[PDB]
């Protein structure tokens, strides 16, 4: 258990360059240095933006133990945690980068069945995380990785401000559930249709909780038929329990991932690169060995 966080030395890893920022931290491409040997090996890591003192520490540890303890191959895992006046945080390096900028790095070249099996594998690793007790509460495009084009995890989840992924309720009552995660779910397959569109563009974040009451939601992507669209409106329900479980999400983008063309309507998909079986194995065996 917890041999599954190790406890790294500031002496054995080296922040090399900045990848990014959010609100929790800066993220690095970084090499760990095993002890006694001479391979430069890459992580990604994660310093916290505000130092704390031990005593927020054993929070941030304690919290640490259960993110490494995830095991699922849609879920990402922290593999360990550096504590230095601001806490560092390591984990697998994803050279794809998020799923976000795949997709608006590729908004002209996406075929159907990557983003219907993106669907899925999302909903998949919401689905585990469920079944662990965890709730995400920052699920978004930007939170999902890509480890290959073929294959993409959630990161960054948690246990117990993003206006425009939230539930109404969660606006409004700081109520964090299962089902607020549905909703934040359907704006990130949002995200992904419109190829990467910011939600609500130009609405202030102060009049989303008024608009969201008054019954707007977000238009229906130009590629999406009726049947995509009832789903990511479910999930937008005011009534928590109305909205979609995890379970019944990864059924319905599996039934429309074996005919993607019936439910997405993207031009030039006929031409698109759809995953090869010889194309799979190579990537697999050089990225991405695990079980899946
Ligand atoms: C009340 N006060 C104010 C601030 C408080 C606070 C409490 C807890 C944490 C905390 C603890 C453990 C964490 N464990 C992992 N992570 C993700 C992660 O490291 N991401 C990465 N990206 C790239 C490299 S690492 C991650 C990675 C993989 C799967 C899930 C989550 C975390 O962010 C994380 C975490 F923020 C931070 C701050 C403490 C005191
Ligand atoms: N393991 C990783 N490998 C590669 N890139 C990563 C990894 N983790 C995070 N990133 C990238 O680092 C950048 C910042 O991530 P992060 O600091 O978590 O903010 P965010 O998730 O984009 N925003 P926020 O939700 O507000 O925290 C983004 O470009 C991520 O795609
Ligand atoms: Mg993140």
């Amino acid at each position: 258990n917890q041999a599954l966080l190790r406890i790294l030395k500031e002496t054995e890893f080296k922040k090399i360059k900045v990848l990014g920022s959010g609100a929790f931290g800066t993220v690095y491409k970084g090499l760990w240095i095993p002890e006694g040997e001479k391979v430069k090996i890459p992580v990604a890591i994660k310093e916290l933006r505000e130092a704390t003192s031990p005593k927020a520490n054993k929070e941030i540890l304690d919290e640490a133990y259960v993110m490494a303890s995830v095991d699922n191959p849609h879920v990402c895992r922290l593999l360990g945690i550096c504590l230095t006046s601001t806490v560092q945080l390591i984990m697998q390096l994803m050279p794809f980068g998020c799923l976000l900028d795949y997709v608006r790095e590729h908004k002209d070249n996406i075929g159907s069945q990557y983003l219907l099996n993106w669907c899925v594998q999302i909903a998949k690793g919401m689905n585990y995380l469920e079944d662990r007790r965890l709730v995400h509460r920052d699920l978004a495009a930007r939170n999902v990785l890509v480890k290959t084009p073929q294959h993409v995890k959630i990161t960054d989840f948690g246990l117990a401000v993003p206006i425009k992924w939230m539930a109404l309720e969660s606006i409004l009552h700081r109520i964090y559930t299962h089902q607020s995660d549905v909703w934040s779910y359907g704006v990130t397959v949002w995200e992904l249709m419109t190829f990467g569109s910011k939600p609500y563009d130009g609405i202030p974040a102060s009049e989303i909780s008024s608009i969201l009451e008054k019954g707007e939601r977000l238009p229906q992507p130009p590629i999406c038929t009726i049947d995509v669209y009832m789903i990511m409106r479910k999930c937008w329900m005011i009534d928590a329990d109305s909205r979609p479980k995890f379970r019944e999400l990864i059924i319905e983008f599996s039934k429309m991932a074996r005919d993607p063309q019936r439910y997405l309507v993207i031009q030039g998909d006929e031409r698109m690169h759809l995953p090869s079986p010889t194309d799979s194995n190579f990537y697999r065996a050089l990225m991405d060995e695990e079980d899946m």
